[PDB]
């Protein structure tokens, strides 16, 4: 999906809780690549790509993070997706 149009997505529904690609409830699970692959789920075990993983918890929520289904348009979350996996893949944080 589309790394620079998710960019914009993150900054309305993502850096309260992520700035800097880091995580202020859960410090351990950021953003960064080697959390990623330790942590999130699909992605972690092999299952899925490191983009669907994450819109699948974008989507669906996880333990303190809220859903975003219903909230965000399938654009948007496909998006931001793919501006995490860019920023995370490239080390852009
Ligand atoms: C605070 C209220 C959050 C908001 C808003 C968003 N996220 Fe989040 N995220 C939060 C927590 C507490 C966690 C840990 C979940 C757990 O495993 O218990 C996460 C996790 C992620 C991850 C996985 C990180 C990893 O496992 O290392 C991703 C990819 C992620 N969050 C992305 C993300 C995006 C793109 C958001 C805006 C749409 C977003 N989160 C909101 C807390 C919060």
């Amino acid at each position: 999906a589309d790394a620079a149009a998710g960019a914009q997505v993150f900054a309305a529904n993502c850096a309260a809780c992520h700035a800097g690609g880091n995580n202020a409830v859960m410090p351990t699970k950021t953003l960064k690549a080697d959390a990623l692959k330790t942590y999130l789920a699909g992605y972690k075990d092999g299952s899925k790509s490191l983009e669907e993983a994450v819109a699948y918890v974008v989507t669906n929520g996880q333990g303190a993070m809220p859903a975003f289904g219903g909230r965000l348009s399938d654009a948007d979350i496909a998006n931001v997706a793919a501006y995490i996996a860019d920023q995370a893949e490239n080390n852009k944080w």
